[PDB]
């Protein structure tokens, strides 16, 4: 019995639902509270149990409220997660990851007992967007204990991950015209080893701004991807393995991964 499983065996439709089996509720961070970042929401299972920890970045000018709905969802499926604001809304992307670490500290030290009771430290994953995904790059090429990293739409100026140990998701965005999938996301993905769990899903009629709203695929896929990874829950490998189908009349516009992943 794998211990870190949480909820029903797992469907499309469960993916695809607006909300994930666990009612949730949230805390607030006040900017003046946060130690190394700007405050966020900490959304949490109701149900008392522990989960695996999430903390997730905006990009530049970017607020907490960009990237709020997937935290929520996201804790939704049985996760503890914050979605922060930076320092300032200006920060780059390796100051980004920084506050990430931050937010993961404050989430298993800071936050009240509520929400400490119901994490497990030793399973953590950062997600991001924009500058916001760079930092999440960032930070698990610092951190081989994260259990995963999810850049959404990620931009930063270093290309070459070939030193992440960390189990990469990165979507992209086909039409992005701010992070272009083809001097960012794509060469992040083809710089990681071939030795990690890693994964590609470039979104087919996407902005740059496609992880800011609810959007079905990324949340599927979002959820999937921390389930198999930061629950070990094998469960979840028939979404990854071999993955949403591409090209002409396809979900995505691509998906490329290193499938099948060790257990």
């Amino acid at each position: 019995a794998n211990p870190y499983e949480r909820g029903p065996n797992p469907t499309d439709a469960l993916l695809e639902a607006r909300s994930g089996p666990f009612s949730v509720s949230e805390e607030n961070v006040s900017r003046l509270s946060a130690s190394g970042f700007g405050g966020g929401t900490i959304y949490y299972p109701r149900e008392n149990n522990t989960y695996g920890a999430v903390a997730i970045s905006p990009g530049y000018t970017g607020t907490e409220a960009s990237i709020a709905w997937l935290g929520e969802r996201i804790a939704s499926h049985g996760f503890v997660v914050i979605t922060i604001d930076t320092i300032t809304t200006l920060d780059q992307p390796d100051s980004r990851a920084e506050q990430l670490n931050a937010a993961l500290n404050h989430m298993i030290n800071r936050a009240s007992s509520t929400v400490r009771s119901r994490i497990d430290s030793s399973r953590l994953a950062v997600m991001g967007h924009s500058m916001g995904g760079g930092g999440s790059l960032r930070l698990a090429s610092q951190r081989p204990d994260l259990k995963a990293a999810i850049p959404l739409t990620p931009w930063h100026l270093n290309k070459n991950w070939s030193s992440v140990r960390v189990p990469t998701l990165i979507i992209g965005a086909d039409l992005d015209t701010i992070a272009p999938v083809l001097t960012h996301a794509r060469p992040f993905y083809n710089s990681l080893p071939t030795s990690i769990s890693k994964a590609y899903l470039e979104l087919d009629g996407a902005t740059h701004f496609a992880p800011n709203i609810p959007n079905k695929i990324i949340g599927k896929y979002s959820v999937a991807w921390l389930k198999r990874f930061v629950d070990n829950d094998t469960r979840y490998t028939q979404f990854l393995c071999p993955g949403p189908r591409d090209g002409l009349f396809g979900e995505v516009e691509e998906y490329r991964s290193t499938c099948p992943f060790l257990e």
